[PDB]
């Protein structure tokens, strides 16, 4: 029981060409300031799958590494169709880190850039985990950048609806099997996803990308922990990947333990990397 | 009109209004209504389409298939993702999901289920004899026309262009209509796609027409995907249904695809073959379309 978005917000275009679904690049009518709008048709069979998606965005978006919730609206539809719920949040102008690697020579980021982004993801995850919230969808597409290289987490669509989605970033425990019938979920599942995102930043695609999603979903709980293809990477980076990709979630380190990892903790070029990333955004824009 | 080419849609087809989204189109020359699926494809994805166009199997028009007219690409500037247009026949009454939802108790009459299922099977029979698996049989992909004609969705099902390219290609979609064999397990490491997979999907669509939703709807898609290859064949909740209907469901939902009947064998099933109210049901469905429209 909110208000109509008319004169307050307006849709411009669909952002991720399908990746995020019905997510638009919106505009605050009065100021002209950009915002991202998630549009979801409120049906009788989706009444509480939308109500608590608003409650999660408002409460947990108050953190520098999470895209801030602005407000929720309802655009009333004529008698013969369902109403549209508009979920407004801060817009991230630089795009996703999947798009960043895709628009880089050799489809690979500098090891210190991976260290900066991964730390910011972990910092965002730490805020959610302390608040008893699992993201459940950490992937390069759900990790966004702003015009001044700020890293922000997005999508609470599956956080703790009938489609399974991309499997490549899923942790083994997330995928139900014979010895894991109920797929015992944990906050540490996001850390496996964070490690796959680091391989994604280092190679331009997640492990098993060249496979059918159904075969990848079958192999993730059977295959040994994924490794980086190239030997060029530092011993600190291999240790971080190893740390994130522990097959059994029961002996996988916590977000706090991973924040203390030398690859995340020891960042001497922090300022220089932030400028290097800011330069890369401008160069791609023009 | 060509299916083996990748022409610009200019002068051939034009978009009219909103209905990978499907938009109401038109044939520039005749004015004939069309359903156009518009997808933003990268330069590399355009080459995948050129390959898959060669993978297309040729087959005639059919009374129970919304005719696929071809694929086109509307060129965007060098750097921007071009638009892939997949043109198909227009069905004014909408999907079966829309029909069962806009019906009291979210259930169709057993004879209506018998008529629709037979028309799905007839459409599937034409594709199967032409070595083509539909791969996405469900209520939402089974359409009705103003004249209460049942037609299957076809945006090049032979090459699966509407599912190979785009952002949602790497996504595992809705699992509820999937046959056990299309889901990978320990003694099925590689998902085997047989023509009979559509028949399991057809049987799940019959449960969808009878109950409003497919079996295991009340579950997380990941748990449903896990249970489909383990759970015994799904059954109808209500005992009200005829012995012919239970037998048809049983016939469609044979766990092992190797032991599942063919489309021809299922067309000879008493629930499909014996239809005395065929004309009356056709009128009943035509009446239902008109009263929903007003
Ligand atoms: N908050 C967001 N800001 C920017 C973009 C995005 O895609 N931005 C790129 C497209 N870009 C532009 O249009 C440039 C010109 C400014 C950058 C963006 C994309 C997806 C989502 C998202 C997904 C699922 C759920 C959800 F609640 C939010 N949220 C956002
Ligand atoms: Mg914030």
């Amino acid at each position: 029981s909110l208000r109509d978005p008319a004169g307050i917000f307006e849709l411009v275009e669909v952002v991720g060409n399908g990746t995020y679904g019905q997510v638009y690049k919106g505009r605050h009518v009065k100021t002209g300031q950009l915002a991202a709008i998630k549009v979801m048709d409120v049906t009788e069979d989706e009444e509480e799958e939308i109500k608590l998606e608003i409650n999660m965005l408002k409460k947990y978006s108050h953190h520098r590494n999470i895209a801030t919730y602005y407000g929720a609206f309802i655009k009333k539809s004529p008698p013969g169709h369902d109403d549209q719920l508009w979920l407004v949040m801060e817009f991230c102008g630089a795009g996703s880190i999947t798009d960043l690697v895709k628009n880089t020579k050799g489809n690979t980021l500098k090891e210190d850039w991976i260290a900066y982004i991964s730390r910011e993801i972990l910092r965002g995850l730490a805020h959610l985990h302390i608040h008893h919230v699992i993201h459940r969808d950490i992937k390069g597409q759900n990790v966004l950048l702003t015009e001044n290289a700020e890293v922000k987490l997005v999508d609470f669509g599956v956080s703790a609806n009938t489609f399974i989605g991309t499997p490549y970033w899923m942790a083994p425990e997330v995928i139900a099997c014979d010895e894991n019938p109920d797929a015992t979920y944990d906050y540490r599942s996001d850390l496996w996803s964070c490690g796959i995102t680091a391989i994604e930043m280092a190679e331009g695609a997640p492990p098993l990308c060249d496979m059918h999603p159904m075969r990848a979903l079958f192999l993730i709980p059977r295959n040994p922990p994924p490794r980086l293809k190239s030997k060029k990477w530092s011993k600190k980076f291999f240790s971080f990947i190893e740390g994130c990709l522990v097959k059994n979630y029961m002996q996988r380190p916590s977000t706090e333990q991973l924040l203390k990892h030398p690859f995340i903790r020891d960042q001497p070029n922090e300022r220089q990397v932030r400028i290097q990333l800011k330069d890369h955004i401008d160069r791609t824009r023009k």
